[PDB]
């Protein structure tokens, strides 16, 4: 298991736009496209990510392609934030990955509303972070994947993702 790997479990691979979790176009593994009800916002979004006419519908090759820039992006975004990085750097590489995980899904806005769930992590407080990663919109919405997440971040295992 790796980061690639973790995120496309927990992503999917669709290869024309659909709608994530949220109701947000989407594309790929896990590629927002827009925040727009908007379709043609989305397929605009589309058409300028892969720099193509695409029609809503892209290849694997594509999808991996944005991929590849949407876990490096996540990565470098954490690295810039200064709330973040000290927590990262502070974790094991399976942990980082959880990490990377969670940016990916909820964004660095998205996090940071878990200040006291960092503080724990960085603690090294692994269970009771687990704890209080739970009680989230996070958790609630998306339950079996941040459970996942969660287990990952409590053990530095990758026992959830088998
Ligand atoms: C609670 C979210 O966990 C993290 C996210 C981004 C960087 C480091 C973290 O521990």
């Amino acid at each position: 298991m790796n980061i690639f790997e973790m995120l496309r479990i927990d992503e999917g691979l669709r290869l024309k736009i659909y709608k994530d979790t949220e109701g947000y176009y989407t594309i790929g593994i896990g590629h927002l496209l827009t925040k727009s009800p908007d379709l043609n916002a989305a397929k605009s979004e589309l058409d300028k990510a892969i720099g193509r006419n695409c029609n809503g519908v892209i290849t694997k090759d594509e999808a991996e392609k944005l991929f590849n820039q949407d876990v490096d992006a996540a990565v470098r975004g954490i690295l810039r934030n200064a709330k973040l990085k000290p927590v990262y750097d502070s974790l094991d590489a399976v942990r980082r990955c959880a990490a990377i995980n969670q940016v990916f899904q909820m964004g660095e806005t998205g996090v940071a509303g878990f200040t006291n769930s960092l503080r724990m992590l960085q603690q090294k407080r692994w269970d009771e972070a687990a704890v209080n990663l739970a009680k989230s919109r996070w958790y609630n919405q998306t339950p079996d994947r941040a459970k996942r997440v969660i287990t990952t971040f409590r053990t530095g295992t990758w026992d959830a993702y088998k």
